[PDB]
């Protein structure tokens, strides 16, 4: 039950935030009810990775019980020759490595630094989840504000989100985001072909920025 805390997850919590997010998260995920992903280790290994940045917020209820989460990582302002990792590379999923070649595409396509040259570190939000017993109640918005003392407390002016969802990106706009950039599924064509066509609202990756 409420009031619920809201806390800095630790790498201790990643079995719990796995379990929260597959009930209330990855079947949601268009890009995965597209492809029918199924049971996916390496997506649940992939969500993780932001956990060691000490960014990542959860919200805990008088139970003990994970009921939202906002997962974000650090974004360094890349030098022009760097190249990032591929995280499709060495992807043993077939299903899930058509999903992170997308994301090494969009990467190669949209650097969040040529908005905003002058930045040399931006806030990343991966991932915000909050379970379907406690929607509308403003779980959501406060991560968000969580992140934002993180930000003020670090120096960081923008908060960078990548959507793969219609939906996710108008939840952002709600939050008080705005597009910065959009790739349209009809137009990835990586072998000539088009390899995504989940249903019609969702017409694209949207990245979504704020400035803080
Ligand atoms: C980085 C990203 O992933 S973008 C974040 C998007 N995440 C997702 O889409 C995952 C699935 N959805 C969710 O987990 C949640 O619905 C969230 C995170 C989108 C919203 O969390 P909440 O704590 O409910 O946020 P909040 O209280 O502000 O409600 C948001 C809106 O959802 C609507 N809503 C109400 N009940 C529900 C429900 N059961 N399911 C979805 N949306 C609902 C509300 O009316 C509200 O509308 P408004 O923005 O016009 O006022």
């Amino acid at each position: 039950h409420m009031p619920y805390t809201i806390e800095l997850i630790q790498p201790e919590d990643g079995e719990a935030v796995i379990a929260m997010l597959k009930t209330f998260f990855f079947k949601a995920e268009p890009l995965n009810t597209f492809l029918d992903l199924g049971e996916c280790k390496e997506l649940e290994k992939y969500s993780l990775k932001p956990l060691p940045d000490n960014c990542s917020y959860k919200a805990v209820n008088k139970k003990g019980e994970i009921i939202g989460v906002f997962l974000n990582g650090l974004m360094r302002r890349p030098s022009p020759d760097d190249v990032p990792e591929k995280a499709a590379d060495s992807c043993e999923h077939p299903k899930f490595k058509k999903i992170l070649s997308l994301m090494d595409h969009v990467e190669e396509q949209f650097n969040i630094f040529d908005v905003y040259p002058d930045e040399e570190l931006i806030l990343d939000g991966k991932i915000l989840s909050v379970d379907t017993n406690y929607r509308g109640l403003g779980i959501a918005g406060r991560l968000t504000e969580r992140a934002y003392e993180y930000m003020r407390e670090n120096g960081i002016n923008v908060y960078h989100v990548l959507c793969s969802s219609h939906y996710s990106a108008r939840v952002m706009e709600k939050l008080g985001f705005h597009e910065v950039f959009r790739m349209q599924f009809a137009d990835y064509k990586p072998q000539g072909e088009v390899v995504f066509k989940p249903a019609a609202p969702h017409v694209g990756i949207q990245v979504m920025a704020k400035e803080v």
